[PDB]
């Protein structure tokens, strides 16, 4: 059966002749025909153009789920929940076994309009983590800090005791990597168990920047900033911060993405003798040793349009990607080309792990149509199949110690509540970022100014936004 689809990902329209989709056609007898051409590169433009047709393609795939769900509410996509319950055993069991993932699939009106492209979140939750210069701790006779007060003592010693050995007070004890204010705050306030965004607490949704922990975080950060413990240029350096500070042997500690930050030991070993930037668990504050840095559960998804003539066959195509072999196909490519089975489990080939032109394993996989964002279920075993030893070590450490808290899910709103919420959320963001940056850099006094700042947030609509967020959760 020839089945029309709108599908794009990373600027490329899905080519059904790629090995992954030829295999799935051989297994399912569904042959996709894309309405997006090989010349289109702008998925937002091509999607909107596609929606002006009198007939929609059989399957509609898009990166932004809220747009798919609105198209469902408008009647352009059909509800899927009865189709799944009646005809898609793999999805039916997946939703039963994963109530969190089921939430991502249910739209604001209680219908399912799209199947998300899920990360394997419960197997790898891990994004950012805390790193510290083990070789500096050791040469200074310091324990690994395990609380925020112990970190303070540690960063003070980094700043005052010349661990890079050059007789200059040039050490930058704590730094971040960011290119906007929200990203700076994200990597500073999590240490103090605060949040710059919305979060979940005791089943309710709350606004990070209005909390007592945020006040305490900014006050402490302002104190550490004044004492030279936090990079004087936190808000002015950009994405070059980590490379500049680590490669010049100035930086002592950070909070940053685990896979990339764990690469510096191997890169700087010949250049900085003894260099060991080491991943540690989140520091404890008042009994809390969690981090709110977490991966997300999905990105994008796909649905069936009102114009598909055989939706039952299409829900089975959707279900194929949740079978054992369909999920392995999507994640790993073709057996005998991208991977072999070793004791029942895929092991990538040299074609994937040692591409002679320098291509990454994921880039090689993408070229066969693996990992092509639709409504499939990523497998963390695909990622561990190629990730570096230090990346995998960091993932395992944070996973085994259960330190990562689930992020607030992507919430669902009607179009009108969304506009209302976004207008409020945008206005408050501007206030929080202005005030927190100035407080951290030592302007004014947060104790004297906190109340008026909270009233400004309330005047911008904080209570209404809380009401909308809690309804949506
Ligand atoms: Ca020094």
């Amino acid at each position: 059966k020839e089945t029309t689809i709108f599908a794009m990902h990373l600027g490329k329209a899905l080519d059904p002749n790629l090995p992954v989709f030829v295999k799935a056609e051989k297994d399912t007898n569904i042959k996709l025909v894309n309405v997006a051409s090989q010349n289109q590169t702008d998925q937002i433009q091509a999607y909107n153009l596609m929606l002006t047709e009198g007939k929609l393609p059989d399957i509609v795939s898009y990166e932004l789920s809220a747009d798919l769900e609105n198209l469902g509410i408008e009647g352009g996509l059909i509800p899927l929940e009865d189709l799944i319950n009646q005809h898609a055993p793999n999805l039916k069991k997946f939703f039963e076994e994963n109530p969190r993932y089921k939430k991502d699939a249910v739209a604001v009106d209680g219908h399912i309009y799209m199947i998300p492209n899920y990360y394997d979140y419960f197997n790898i939750k891990v994004s950012q983590g805390y790193f510290i210069r083990q070789d500096w701790l050791e040469k200074l006779g310091l324990k690994e800090p395990r609380t925020v007060d112990e970190l303070y003592t540690t960063l003070k010693a980094f700043r005052e005791k010349d661990p890079n050995g050059n007789g200059k007070k040039d050490e930058v004890p704590f730094f971040v990597r960011a290119n906007n204010v929200r990203k700076v705050l994200t990597s500073l306030v999590d240490l103090f168990k605060a949040s710059p965004i919305w979060y979940e607490e005791n089943g309710m949704v709350k606004y990070g920047p209005a909390q007592k922990e945020f006040k305490h975080a900014i006050k402490e950060l302002s104190k550490w900033y004044k004492e030279g413990l936090i990079d004087e240029e936190i808000f002015t350096r950009g994405l070059e911060s980590r490379d500049y500070l680590l490669s010049n042997n100035l930086g002592g500690a950070t909070d940053d993405w685990i896979a990339s930050t764990s690469s510096y030991n191997r890169n700087l070993a010949d250049k900085i003798p003894g260099f060991n930037l080491k991943l540690v668990l989140p520091y404890e504050l008042n009994g809390n040793a969690k981090t709110r840095h977490a991966r997300t559960t999905y990105l994008g998804g796909w649905g069936i349009s009102k114009d598909a003539k055989d939706p039952v066959s299409l829900i089975k195509y959707f279900d194929y990607w949740y079978s054992v072999e369909g999920r392995r196909l999507w994640n790993f490519g073709i057996e005998g080309s991208e991977y072999t089975l070793v004791d029942g489990k895929p092991v990538f080939t040299d074609k994937v792990l040692k591409n002679p032109d320098g291509k990454t394993p994921l880039a090689v996989l993408r070229e066969v149509g693996a990992q092509y964002r639709l409504g499939a279920f990523q497998d963390a075993q695909y990622e561990l199949g190629w990730a570096s030893e230090s990346a995998k070590a960091g993932y395992k450490y944070y996973m085994d110690n259960d330190v990562v808290l689930d992020e607030l899910p992507i919430l669902k709103y009607t179009k009108e509540k969304s506009k209302e919420f976004v207008s409020i959320d945008t206005a408050m963001r501007a206030v929080v970022e202005e005030k927190a940056q100035q407080w951290i850099l030592g302007s004014g006094d947060i104790d004297k100014e906190w109340d008026a700042y909270i009233k400004r947030l309330e005047n911008l609509g904080l209570s209404k936004a809380e009401q909308i967020q809690n309804e949506a959760f």
